């Protein structure tokens, strides 16, 4: 019944919030809908895989909050394998490469590719991380989809195709589904195009030894019986002196404050008294999560390494069920595995199939891409379709369709009386990621500490010292990358010389 | 506790479903979240207005189901005033006109306007009403917004501005918010551009004497204590022999079948056991409702009629809080009033203001557009911001953002075990309207009758005889309207 703060949701954000509050001496309760904590993180354990992350998994440089929290919990990271060559598979052919990005040889195509990424980052610099709706061209950019932006910027199909895959992979949505302003904000607040996408020096550099689910689990261990599992919140009443929070199994909790640490749209599952203010009421119907099946195919050995492939495949084309893979082999070199994402519309399309049918399709794809018959001999398979989850709504995160972020973005983390808002979606750095979950959980907790008069206003948002274990190299450009013209730029230079 | 069918939602669709089932001899219970029935319809009564529709109000030709149901309930309609001239107000100036549509004089502009509406209807003919995702170009049209389509088709700013207002008014959303495929389907399934937008011979021809709220109210009267008010459904369990439906006030209902007669996204307010199938689970997060404040300003007299204006104003431009009005005066000629809609982003923008501030802005706008100081002297004001409604989500209806209808549209009315889906959103004719609410409620009820073996499969979908009281005139085109070239067409001919 009675406590200081009810935290709705026991994912990383809710758990990080509860831990901060608990450490500060408050009585906290975590109400978790599922029979488990972790939410969009889920580490499955069995003898065949030992452990496997079926949800969020990767951490990297500049994600200092999750790294600190995980380290404090006694967790270690290891590096995702990127020793050997990456593969870019396009028009039925594999092109192995080193360095972070697929090489482009055609001079015009090179100009187009260079300009596109540059322009994405250029536009991003005009977008405040904490207020994307304040960008000078916010309305213009919000009123077009990423598809329209690609159509305008990409003068080659090659660039347009790679850019599309980039969007699909980053936010598990189609280019036509998402606002350009939102996507540009999303990339920028993850440190830019290079940082968001890279393995070495980027968001995918590392995984936790033992799985990411240990973050939430070990916090639950610390909190003990303060975490209530199988307590979906159905009702929040703020009409009386103390906030009343009711669960589906007919329990009532009474608190001074509430943190909502659930995906924004899942706020819809709660009936509010009094009703939410108009802007939030409508916002939570406007913010879907993306669509993904995360699939892990196990093999006797990491055979791709013998062919000087690290296991990273960037796979273009409608026929390919999986557009991106990473080596998921354990740091010890055993439980050899390829992790692949079935993205956006393909998650919808292929969900109809059986698990065995999806396995077959993946193996046949990998055999082609790796040029290896061994890919047809899996020893085990695990998958998770996040679209089916009632208490997630999707993965990885919430996307904003055209027009929504400028109209409703302001209210995402605006408190509603005594309800404060956590969740990765409310983060200003690495939103959509485990890192953002930590930032948002701890910020929301500190908003409550400030409301209680326990800390000053300037302590609500707190900077994080850089990890000593995972230092960040800066993202650099060359002179040529900076100043090479776009395709229309080159054409204007031709026009002026001809005239 | 125990009944044959639980209907979730006591709007027109839920009520029409419950009435059909009740009339067939089944024991029905209606679980309604609010302390009233009617949902997106709401008729307020007081001495100042007598009655006023603050939600859905208008009915017209080809809406034969709502007309039949209302007539059976003892309701009558009257005609919205369109005797005198309509006004098109653009770039700060009022252009009175007769006939249904604002005249365009510039030849190039005329060609562009003519082509646009014609193209909208041409495209709609390729969109199956019962399966828009089966349109030949479904993906192409679904993957662009209405803004992109208008940008492609409209060679004049004049056409683009009127087309934008048309979209804003029809679906209370911005052109950039909505899928082109969905919007083209929406218009087509209301009988086309002329039918959806027209007062005389269209969707806005008539209102119910006494208010539209009477449809739901009178069905509640028939059903008596079978209607449970202030029973928001929170939980549906289909794991056992009978379906279990739980409400917020801790009541449990047990039924053979359930009809969900709530806006699709409001399905999110219910926790499901077992979980919903993946496609519906995600669909109900992808389908918002539009944004509108419906405002009615009352005057001593319908003074605009004296200036030979009917009260219809089509008002372009960002500064105007209200883009569209109709005369809301009673058939008797008293309680003179102008009904206006504050649409889409303007509903969001102006919601910050006080009721009094909104009244002032509307009166000043109407004074300008009507060229009448009398507009500055209101005697009363009523308004409703549908964006604030927990158990509606918005008005008038659900819109589909780009990419959604083709990917998820199939599951909108697909049964989930013993749950069948009503609500205007699931209609195939006049979806988004009170007519669609009736169609969907009666169809969902008949799906359950068929599942019980009471009626054959071919009786699930039932045709409706035309109203004798509100007959439909056909929508016609002229030879020139049909064959005049577009702007690019004229350029190719040059
Ligand atoms: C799913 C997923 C996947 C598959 C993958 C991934 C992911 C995911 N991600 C994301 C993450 O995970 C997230 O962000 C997190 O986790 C979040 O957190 P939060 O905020 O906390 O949330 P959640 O988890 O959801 O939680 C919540 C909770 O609550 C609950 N509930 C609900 N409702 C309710 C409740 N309770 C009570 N009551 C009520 N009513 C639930 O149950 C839960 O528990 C990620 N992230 C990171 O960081 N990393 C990673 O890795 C991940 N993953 C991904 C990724 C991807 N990546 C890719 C590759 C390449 C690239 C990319 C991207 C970009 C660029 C490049
Ligand atoms: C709001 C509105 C307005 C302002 C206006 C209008 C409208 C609206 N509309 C629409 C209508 O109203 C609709 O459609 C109907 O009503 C619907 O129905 P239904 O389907 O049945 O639905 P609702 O109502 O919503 O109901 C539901 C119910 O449920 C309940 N819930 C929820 N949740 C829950 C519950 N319960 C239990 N549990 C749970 N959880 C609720 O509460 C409710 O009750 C319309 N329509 C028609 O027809 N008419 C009219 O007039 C209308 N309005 C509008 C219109 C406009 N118009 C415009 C002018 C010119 C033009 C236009 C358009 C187009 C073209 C042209």
């Amino acid at each position: 019944n009675k406590c200081d703060v009810v935290v709705v949701g026991g994912g990383i954000s809710g758990m990080a919030a509860a831990k901060l509050l608990h450490d500060s001496g408050l009585n906290v309760v975590v109400l978790e809908a599922r029979d488990r904590v972790g939410g969009r993180t889920y580490t499955l354990r069995n003898q065949k895989v030992k452990y496997v992350d079926l949800g969020g998994s990767y951490v990297g440089p500049t994600q200092n909050r999750i790294l600190r929290l995980a380290k404090e919990l006694g967790l270690e990271t290891y590096k995702v394998n990127e020793v050997e060559r990456l593969i870019h598979h396009v028009k039925g052919k594999s092109y192995p490469f080193r360095g972070p990005f697929p090489p482009v040889w055609n001079p015009i195509t090179y100009l187009d590719h260079n300009n596109f990424w540059r322009t994405m980052d250029d536009m991003g610099r005009e977008i405040p991380s904490d207020a994307p709706w304040k960008a000078p061209l916010a309305e213009e950019w919000d009123n077009m989809t990423m598809k329209e932006l690609l159509d305008k910027l990409c003068w080659t199909e090659s660039a347009k195709q790679l850019a599309t895959l980039f969007v699909n992979l980053c936010v598990t949505a189609e280019t036509h589904e998402v606002s350009a302003l939102w996507f540009l904000w999303y990339v920028k607040q993850c440190g830019g195009t290079t940082r968001i996408i890279s393995t070495t020096n980027g968001g995918q550099e590392r995984k936790f030894v033992g799985g990411s689910g240990q973050v939430s689990e070990r916090i639950m261990d610390l909190l003990g019986d303060r975490v209530k599992l199988e307590r979906p919140v159905i009702y929040i009443d703020q009409t009386r002196e103390n906030v009343l929070v009711e669960t589906l199994n007919h329990e009532m909790y009474e608190a001074k404050y509430v943190i909502s640490a659930i995906p924004p749209t899942l706020g819809m599952k709660i009936h509010f008294n009094p009703p939410l203010p108009m802007m939030r009421n409508q916002m939570i119907t406007r913010v879907p999560l993306g669509s993904v099946i995360k699939c892990i195919v196990y093999y006797k050995e990491p055979f791709w390494r013998k062919k000087d492939y690290c296991g990273t495949m960037i796979i273009d084309g409608e026929e390919a069920p999986v557009a991106y893979t990473l080596d998921d082999t354990k740091p010890e070199g055993n439980y050899a595995a390829i992790m692949g994402f079935i993205l956006a519309h393909k998650a919808r399309k292929l969900a109809r199939l059986t698990k065995e049918e999806r396995l077959k399709k993946l193996c046949e794809l990998y055999a082609k891409v790796l040029g290896s018959l061994e890919a047809l001999e899996p020893v085990h398979y695990e998958e998770k379709n996040w679209c089916e989850e009632q208490y997630s709504g999707g993965c990885y995160t919430t996307y904003f369709p055209p027009g929504i972020l400028t109209q409703y973005g302001r209210v995402l983390r605006q408190p509603v009386d005594r309800i404060y808002f956590a969740g990765t979606e409310t983060a200003t750095h690495w939103s959509g990621h485990m890192e953002g979950a930590v930032e948002a959980g701890e910020r929301a907790a500190r908003e409550i500490l400030h409301a209680m008069g326990k800390i000053p206003e300037d302590e609500i948002w707190q900077s994080e010292p850089e990890s000593v274990d995972v230092p960040a190299q800066p993202i650099t450009t060359t002179f040529l990358e900076r100043h090479l013209p776009s395709v229309p730029g080159l054409l204007r230079l031709i026009g002026l010389t001809t005239i």
